[PDB]
């Protein structure tokens, strides 16, 4: 039978890196059934974009985002029904 969310376990990085940095991102969905999947909707994770980044987390499950711009990025992914947010700083 169908289920609900209800929240997810992420462990995002607010802070700032120099020219060219990548971080591994992991986000874990929860049910009220209490049946816990990790990426289970596949939480798919963006950036504001400002010079050039890529961000790849399909390899296989883990996440991970790679950043290469001189400015601030926003980092954002959302997974089910509940989402997180994160801040990234990318100097030159």
């Amino acid at each position: 039978m169908p289920a609900a969310l209800v929240s997810i376990s992420v462990s995002p990085t607010n802070s700032t890196v120099a020219k060219g940095l990548q971080e591994n991102f992991k986000a874990t969905g929860i049910f009220t059934d209490n049946s816990n999947s990790d990426i289970t909707d596949q939480v798919t994770w963006d950036s504001s974009n400002t010079d050039i980044l890529s961000i790849s987390n399909a390899s296989d499950s883990h996440g991970l985002a790679s950043t290469l711009n001189q400015g601030n990025v926003k980092v954002t992914a959302s997974i089910g029904g509940i989402q997180g947010s994160t801040d990234f700083k990318v100097t030159q």
